[PDB]
């Protein structure tokens, strides 16, 4: 984080995990707590790899259409 | 500035940017009160790079084929 003497405070953040909200407090301030973590992983990743190849093909095709999408 | 006694002036120029007039002051001579210039900046020139060649070929193949305009 870097500070600037102009009334605008800019800070960069990175996402690491998720959280759940069950208890709610009328803010300000707002306070909650998570109960369980919900996450799943792919199974039999051969089809997942085929889908990844198709997604890469789609991304490559989209790159070839960057003549008007304004992207590097 | 190089002059002749014939009422005609030859001056070489190099334009910087277009200038507009908001309030006109009658003369003679007619004087104009300038304001902030209407300037632009290039952002995300990736599309501009393709546009440059697309615009270039249109007259590059024209002057080469059609010669009545007689451009260099």
């Amino acid at each position: 984080a870097m500070r600037l003497p102009d009334g605008t405070l800019q800070v960069m953040v990175e996402a690491r995990a998720r959280a759940q909200v069950t208890d709610y407090i009328p803010g300000p301030y707002l306070r909650a707590r998570g109960e369980v973590f919900s996450e799943i992983f792919p199974i039999d990743e051969a089809v997942v790899r085929v889908l990844v190849e198709e997604l890469k093909e789609a991304f490559e095709k989209y790159v070839a259409n960057h003549k008007s999408l304004r992207l590097d």
